[PDB]
């Protein structure tokens, strides 16, 4: 409050209470997230956030003022991939490929720290001005969006049991999302989507157009969208997949996309 100047509410309830702020001593842009009772318990949860990955939005500081918690993070100028594709349209196969590798690297770190993101979706993958892909590491708000749920997460509403492998399924849905501007079954009732997953003969989703994509992209979708969690590969195993281990994958693919965002 006394060090930063608030400028713009970001998310519109999607993120919660996020603010685009400017430092009075640096002038640099930051993201301030306000979280809705004890003093000693609050200072313990912050210390663990400073100990930091290339594909994770970096922590800056925390502020406990008048019953409000101010989580400070880095500002990704372009916003989320969803904000980007609402202007640029669908991403190229190589753009999606690079985005998947970067998300998979962030998930490898998160899952190694015994954490589960649980919300991997287009609107939760941020792209900074530098063309870098970053995820966010954080009675409470139920985390999860029906269309991006793994079958073991949807079924959890009857016969519980899920693990870090759900983020692999969510990344699979997000790959289809970045290609078709909508997840599979976006047009179908969320209970019906999460009900058809719980029935026999269930077929995991694929890209609508077969001819528009390569067999490696089609295999990445087949492999990440494995119905069985036991057979679904780990984030590190996925990193060696033909699609995300291609040689042309560089940050420039996103500097191209960010240029289309500026002037299409
Ligand atoms: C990802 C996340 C965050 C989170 C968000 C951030 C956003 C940014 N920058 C930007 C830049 C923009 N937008 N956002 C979106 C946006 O509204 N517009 C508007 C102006 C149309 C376009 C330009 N920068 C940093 C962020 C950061 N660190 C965060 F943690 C907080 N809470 C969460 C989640 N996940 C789901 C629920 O909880």
């Amino acid at each position: 409050r006394d060090h930063y100047d608030l400028l713009q509410r970001l998310g519109g309830g999607t993120y919660g209470e996020v603010f685009k702020a400017r430092d009075k001593v640096s002038g640099d842009l930051v993201a301030l997230k306000m979280v809705k009772d004890d003093v000693s318990t609050l200072q313990k949860e912050i210390l663990i956030l400073k100990t930091r990955h290339a594909n994770i939005v970096a922590y800056h500081g925390s502020y406990l003022w008048l019953q409000k918690l101010w989580i400070c993070m880095e500002f990704c100028g372009a916003g989320s991939l969803q904000d980007i594709y609402q202007v640029t349209g669908s991403l190229s196969e190589l753009q999606i490929s690079y985005v998947c590798r970067e998300v998979l690297q962030g998930l490898a770190y998160l899952h190694s720290q015994k954490k589960i993101h649980r919300d991997i979706k287009g609107a939760n993958i941020l792209i900074n001005d530098a063309g870098e892909v970053r995820l966010a590491d954080f009675r409470l708000e139920f985390i999860g969006t029906p269309y991006w749920m793994a079958p073991e997460v949807a079924a959890v509403a009857l016969k519980g049991g899920y693990n870090e492998l759900c983020d692999i399924w969510s990344l699979g849905i997000t790959a289809i999302e970045l290609a078709e501007l909508q997840p599979p079954l976006f047009d179908v009732h969320p209970l019906r989507v999460l009900f058809l997953m719980t029935k026999s003969g269930y077929q995991p989703p694929r890209l609508k157009e077969k001819g528009k994509w390569s067999a490696a992209f089609h295999n990445f979708i087949k492999v990440t969208l494995t119905k069985s969690p036991k057979k679904r590969p780990s984030a590190t195993k996925m990193l060696s997949h033909q699609l995300v281990s291609q040689p042309g994958l560089n940050r420039g693919l996103i500097l191209d996309l960010l240029d289309k965002l500026k002037n299409p």
